[PDB]
């Protein structure tokens, strides 16, 4: 007797104990005589293209694999709803918040980010934390990760970061010196290097961490009256990490820790919560902020914006297909509800072409029309056809051209944008020494204990150990500008590491 | 006040007139505000990222086609019933043929061969008559010609054959050297050739022409007694056919005849039918056949063989949507339900690959799922999982794998498929010189009139004229190969065609 | 004996008499042994799964087409040279007008917008016109039709406008009532519907039109100065046009007449030629323009901005394999070399994302390394890796990741582009109300003569008089906007056609 | 100094050190200006669409990913030569083995067959071996393991087989349970799952195992004569494992062990070579043995059938790009060059049609024309044509259908196949009750020592322990077939691990 996740196959065939097995078919419904023996000329004669049963099981194995997410590939899935707790209505008009005790459906998608479909789950990595509403004015993804900042801050850094945190194109093999070759040229990583290199570097499974839309966004109230905001949703199972001793051992004895401990928990009942939470930021405060305020390294201090409660998060029920559910989940940052809006973050700007994008070349074109995937607390109206793999009526015989006299779907006024006044110059603004240092010494000497800046640097030290002597001297460089004895205590793990 | 296809979005907005037109939203559920304005900076200035109603709406755009069908690319469709009228269950136990005023759900497609996607609908050319029966034992896809016969009957050939009766690689033209210096090689296509160059060959749309199945297929009863058959589609609105003058009238003032005719007759509520007949030959008739009885070249003749009648074909709806309900319809004549099977018909064996094949490239690997390919009158469960755009539960957490220890679906050994048993070398056998001559010249000698003959080397020779004078004295042999006058007939009129 | 066209395979064997044909193999290279016969167990039994033979050709031959272009999809191909005969580079540094004389390798397609690849060439469409050139820094791609300007002046409208050109979601029947809807309800189409209508409608095949880049782009020298242009390449043919009459036989007579004609042409040595003008606009001119400089249904009238010579485009060689060089072929707008630059115009701002996704879509991802589309003449190196079907040496060991340490490819800062100023409330600015009657109102009474116009209200009236009455009278009102003599010439042709 | 795979991008470096970076270009070949900083309106503005460098760059991105191997993913790669050292040109008259002393240019991928992508090296699973050879009569693909046998004979299993190896449908997780679930009810399995958990099963490295090609396959000379062999091609550097102890640590520790190490190896001038040898069953020998000469988990004693040496492979190149030449790598089984034929084996038969098809998912339809690919050292002519992503001229403007009078590649009646009498029924043939045990008892009892038992049964117990009870008796049941002994002593184990 061992945990309820081993037991899947022993409670589907309780659970049908009941019911005679269905007919074995083909893939068109045609049943299957035998499926254990290939149609052959004689005992040991060769093979018949008249096997079609064979054929077709074999050519679907063939194509059971999708391409794998080009980032955040090793990934946990869950669902259950968002709940309203405090009304915010004088922030935003979105139908998800309309009034206390209201309900979404929502989809969760816990993932790493370097790692492949096989890695392994306790290692050190930023995690993702990607969420979907779905609202009656449509789907909203909410698409975070487990920290409130990120290591760039312009999304043209993007593919460059990602091929950084991957495999030598040569060697196939991970190489520290990608890795800090890139974060040592770009000390804007300072801030999310000293994060990932910490103790929440590990988390103790998908449920014992919070998470950040990172982003500013824009809300927006029903007068027309916008404001800008970030979104936390903070752990109520509290906050646990794993030691870097417990989670090398995990890493070979459970390589699955973090999918097996979320869908063991909702499975007994104990299921996971995350408190909903803002901040604010009006578009005065966002003139007079000392930072960039869409900065995504920048994170907005509690004192002077604190946190406002919006709703819980609850986690329910576990997947009933990995794939067909969890696997084939697609997020969209280009999906938000009337009321909820983009600020002009660099990062996030780069976020609303990506991945609807990838979406059609991962999923296909209509990878929205997938189960999981599809907004079905909408009405799905508009002048959109046909693509690969069309699967409803293709909105029948209704008029596919806009506008037109047949009372084909009409655009809702209600429903524009909010309308922002920008002056200067186009052309590519530096960005790279926005102030780097400044709040990563706030966090290095202000929320971390003593001791917790001992392992910060052990952690930081051992990885560093694998570049070559001038990308380390480069890399204790910009740590030495966020705080000279942070600096030095890194290279003098390093003079140890060196022999 | 105009015919019912033109007036199809008219109809739509009276079948709403009581309810307001939908919101306008995103792919994404999201409510659009405008889709008729742009999103940029000022009125003349450039367009922003952050404009996801755009790109939603234009990546879309961008992928409404999928590859055309490598073959009958130009295609109409419509849906209605098969209904059993007489007994078949002595020659086959299949559910289609159970009991008088059986009605099985069918999906129909019209298709010329050559002509993609934007060709004229009247040409000389075969015509695609597929059929597909929905039973409770899957889907039987009857995928058969206006013709009883094919050009070639080694499934080698066919790809070349294609090709040869397409556009030129070079020129991407339509090549008369391309096209004749095959047949002229090839002899075996004088039957068909006879056939497409006579009257038929050119149908008065699509309710005015017969189907065949051509292939001899397999009958099986309850008892596992076997015979050969031939599956006959005749209509009931009568053979008629255009000549060659109107043909081409309508060649450019109605590019889509033979499609709008079809929509046009079913909204009138004028449906048309065919009826469906079989022959039948028993193993023991099959041996002492004079040519090879699995010769797709070669029809049985009605005196030693004669239509035993099964049911009608109705036609009586139309597609609401084209792309999703005919654009994506498959037909595998490899999807066979328990009582119907296949002969070693060398070409049939091949179309036994080829369909399922070509479908997985040009729809996807489940393009079962799709509505109009599901077999939504069976239940479909099997041991195939996962694949791109994977749409229902994906058969849940059931055990995946075969045999297993927990009720995961069972064979049903009842559906085990009838055993002959063969002997000879395994090796690649010559069928180019099987008679290519008998039932052809019985063709023109007892089946046409002197008029009808006369018209065949009229509309021949006017073709041939075109090819080089190798190819014609070689094309003339072949068919004085047939009947002398029919060769010296060609000849008689392409020496004025020469000059 | 024939046009060269249909003797393409007659001088592909001579010009290869001399050598003894090849061995005939499978794509892994392995020589077959038959190719007529498939491999059976006894002459009259099953096919066997061994013959590896039949499965390698018939796979392929399942694999054979891709998706055809969403528009434009019926096509012509030529490759050349431009060569400059002006010096224009006191407006562009652009090295493809570097200097007097200097030829750059072309690649040009002709195409219609509406049919499919089967439709028919003489028909009432514009004309699409892309030229790929082939430069050091870079492939530049003029995407022109064979006229100015377009039907709409916001790229969320060309779906839309699409849509209305094709054929109905439930018919797929081409629908004059969709086509006029769209067109009478958006008076901005007026302009270049009159273009349409009267006798450059239906060019006498493709090197008696002349074309236009229709869009504004921006033009910058060395001197970092920009100013705005218009692209002209006429025909050194001459402007000649089919009637009515004729024009309608070829549909039928001879579908590719566009098609045989271009080919036709090169291989008799008259290299069809196209003389290329530019019209320049500085910034202060834009700024006292009547109209919007970008708006794309607006041309800059002669007497304003006179043509200025550049060079000349010559088509000289025909394509070898239609597929992999014409059909393949994948334009860019957004492939522009330093020195040339797209202006605020909307329609073009669309285009820059619209086409190269489509061509990921269509072709692959990887559709930038098929031949005729690669940049040959210039050295692509970047941090881009991987994808499908990728068919070089990848970019080999070389750092994947930017910035980096080890010597991977650099920015180039001189290539940074033009600097602008842009501020207004960022908003979806209504352009349905620009002046749609002006331009048109001048191409009626000064551009046509009695005769023209004359031809010109038959030709929509002969279109139009499908359409419901609101429709037309709807329609006709829009005209009238242009000339009250203009709505009236049209309305007194409908009056009879509707009895 | 470090390993030469982490010093890969140093020496790229000096590789370079003469040399100046290249001009940054986009994929359509124009050089960037800046690609570090966005083009936006305003230093802290909105991203523009008209940043076409970003664009294209991220589309890239978004499309990296192809999917994974749906079987043997993980993969490491290397590349050399095949050399001739003997004589067996009395039995096969394949080119690769004309004379001594030839060489022919190899291609080698060592792979896991379960774990994905990101998975560990050192685990307990069979290894896949695949070689490619390049020869003049095209391709041949030797796709062997490091084991002589296999789990299952019959193809219908292998979909089935596989997925109990992999993840659960609902949980994705490894799932004891479900691998035993399967081999207790497949006891043919317990000859290579015996194999699999003794020493042999984790080698240390993929330099210090055997490759086997493991089917029966044909051999024919000049003179039309045929035997059957097997292929065992054995280590030069000597059989050497891991213990499960450090095979484990080095699962956390480095999980790309046998990437690095074979990488290290070649780098190091330290080249890892193979002998390859046949063994040779008459047409008589076959008919007289006493098992099924093509029952994959049968072995052919050395006694009977000793080893005969042909020649080396020597891996001696290691890749420059892995994406471009190991992970597109592409072996069929199907690829087999005159002299070499199929044996009726039924795995293997399924395997003919299994890969091909695979590889047009996983890569392309055209997935034949990538370099690695690519039979560089033959010539490709055929009637093959399109499909996407066509790479060369597509065989020029050459006739594309056969026959032709016009030269194009004629067959090579020389490459016809060895022909064979078969007789039987056409019938599903049980093999679920040949011999199973017998050899497996031969390996137990007469190759393993008494230590090597010991170990045997304790990692099976060590695995099996964590299956259900009911499964588990079922399984020991199947080792007591195999031996009283064997059986009890893992019996005795698991009720040890049952607490
Ligand atoms: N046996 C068959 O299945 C077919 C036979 N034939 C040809 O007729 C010869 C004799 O057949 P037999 O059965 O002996 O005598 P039949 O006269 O009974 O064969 C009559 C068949 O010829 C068909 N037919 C009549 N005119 C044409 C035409 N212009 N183009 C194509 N088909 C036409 C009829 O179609 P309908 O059924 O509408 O009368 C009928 O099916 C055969 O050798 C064969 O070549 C022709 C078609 C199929």
């Amino acid at each position: 007797n061992r945990d309820p996740a081993s037991d899947q196959m022993k409670h589907w065939k309780e659970q049908r104990a009941a019911q005679k097995p269905d007919v074995l078919t083909t893939g068109g419904g045609n049943p299957v005589g035998d499926k254990l023996n290939s149609l052959t000329v004689g005992p040991r004669g060769p093979l018949l293209v008249q096997d079609v049963v064979f054929t077709d099981e074999m050519a679907h194995f063939d194509r059971e694999r999708i391409p794998e997410r080009v980032v955040h590939a090793k990934g946990a899935g869950a669902f259950g709803y968002f709940e309203v707790t405090h009304d915010i209505t004088r922030y935003s008009k979105a139908k998800v918040f309309e009034h206390i005790g209201k309900r979404t459906p929502i989809a969760v998608r816990f993932s790493t980010v370097a790692g492949e479909s096989g890695s392994a789950d306790t290692v050190r990595d930023p995690r993702g934390f990607a969420v979907k509403f779905y609202t009656e004015d449509g789907n909203w993804d909410l698409v975070g990760n487990n920290t409130p900042i990120f290591f760039i801050r312009d999304a043209l850094l993007f593919p460059s970061f990602i091929h950084s945190q991957k495999r030598n194109p040569q060697t196939h093999l991970k190489d520290p010196d990608m890795v800090w070759d890139f974060w040592s040229l770009r000390p804007e990583s300072l801030h999310q290097v000293s994060f990932l290199f910490s103790d929440r570097g590990i988390p103790d499974g998908h449920r014992h961490m919070n998470g950040y839309g990172s982003h500013t966004f824009k809300l927006v109230n029903a007068n027309g009256e916008a404001v800008y905001c970030k979104f936390h949703y903070k752990t109520d199972q509290g906050i646990k990490n794993l030691s870097v001793e417990d989670a090398a051992r995990l890493a070979h004895e459970d390589p699955d820790y973090g999918l097996r401990d979320l869908f063991n928990a909702i499975a007994t009942g104990n299921y996971p919560s995350w408190t909903l939470y803002i901040q604010v930021m009006t578009f005065s405060e966002a003139e007079i902020f000392p930072f960039n305020p869409f900065d995504l390294t920048k994170v907005w201090p509690h004192g002077d914006y604190p946190l406002i409660p919006v709703g819980k998060l609850v986690l329910n029920r576990n997947p009933v297909n990995y794939f067909a559910e969890v696997e084939q989940l697609a997020f969209d940052p280009s999906n938000m509800p009337p009321g909820i809006e983009p600020s002009p973050d660099k990062m996030l700007q780069g976020r609303l072409f990506a991945y609807p994008d990838t979406h059609r070349h991962r999923l296909g074109p209509n990878y929205l029309q997938i189960p999981v995937n599809c907004p079905y607390r909408a009405r799905v109206a508009n002048y959109q056809r046909d693509g690969p793999m069309c699967m409803m009526d293709n909105q029948g015989g209704a008029p596919n051209y806009y506008p037109n006299s047949f009372s084909a779907p009409e655009h809702q006024p209600s429903a524009l944008e909010h309308r922002t006044h920008f002056s200067g110059d186009v052309q590519r603004f530096n960005s790279a020494n926005d102030d780097n240092v400044t709040q990563v010494r706030t966090f290095y000497l202000k929320v971390l204990n003593e001791e917790q800046r001992k392992r910060l640097c052990e952690n930081i030290a051992g990885h560093l150990k694998d570049a070559q002597l001038f990308i380390q001297k480069k890399a204790v460089k910009n740590f030495s500008d966020v705080h000279p004895e942070y600096g030095s205590r890194i290279q003098a793990l390093l003079d140890k590491y060196n022999e």
